[PDB]
């Protein structure tokens, strides 16, 4: 059954980028906040939220961070901070119609880190409540492991390799990582996979 009925009207693909260094910076702060809204049945991209975020605790991006993500200082200077971006997300959700209880959506991330560690950790640091729609998600690696029967070693790169897909854009670009997640999801749906919440 190619592209079977799914349990959600929409999938929200998210992949943060955060301040970093070697050794790792502390604390890390979200600097890129992308969301791709996918049609629940076809996995086609229908809307995009994308904002760079101004870090505050460590406001200057390290050379490693800019080299890893491609995000330069001018992309985060003058941006809203996480608190305001989270308010922009809520407005975006409202306009998309995703705040209707009868519209079922779920976030999809590559790994658990984004919504199990990064966002709650920074929100706790800032004293900000985490919106309830951030508290359930699908770990694509776990989903892939049920669809393909195997554990990918290196995230999106190895999942594209397993599915014979060309990598979209630049690795460690948040928006480009989201497009790869969406492309992997589309192929898994073509193979007949029905996505399920994995977060506990
Ligand atoms: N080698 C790496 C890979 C990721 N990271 C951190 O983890 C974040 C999320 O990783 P991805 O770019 O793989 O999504 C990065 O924005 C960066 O802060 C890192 O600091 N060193
Ligand atoms: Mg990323």
């Amino acid at each position: 059954m190619s592209f079977p009925p799914q349990r959600y009207h929409y999938f929200l693909v998210l992949d943060f980028e955060a301040t970093c260094d070697k050794p790792q910076i502390h604390p890390q702060e979200i600097i890129e906040f992308p969301i791709l809204k996918l049609n629940g049945r076809t996995m086609e991209i229908e809307s995009t939220f994308h904002m760079y975020v101004q870090p505050v605790v460590h406001p200057q991006l390290t050379p490693f961070c800019t080299e890893l993500t491609g995000i330069i200082q001018a992309m985060v200077d003058g941006q809203p901070s996480l608190q305001q971006v989270l308010e922009r997300v809520d407005e975006w959700m409202a306009k998309e119609g995703l705040l209707d209880p009868n519209v079922k959506s779920i976030f999809v991330t590559c790994g658990d880190w984004d919504l199990k560690v990064m966002l709650p950790g920074q929100c706790q640091y800032l004293g900000l409540p985490v919106a309830d729609y951030f508290k359930q998600w699908i770990n694509l690696k776990k989903a892939y492991s049920f669809a393909m029967g195997c554990w990918p070693k290196n995230g999106l790169l190895d999942m594209n390799k397993g599915l014979s897909l060309q990598h979209i854009g630049r690795p460690h670009s948040g928006i480009d990582d989201c497009k790869n997640i969406a492309n992997i999801m589309k192929t898994l749906a073509y193979r007949g996979f029905i996505f399920k919440q994995t977060s506990k």
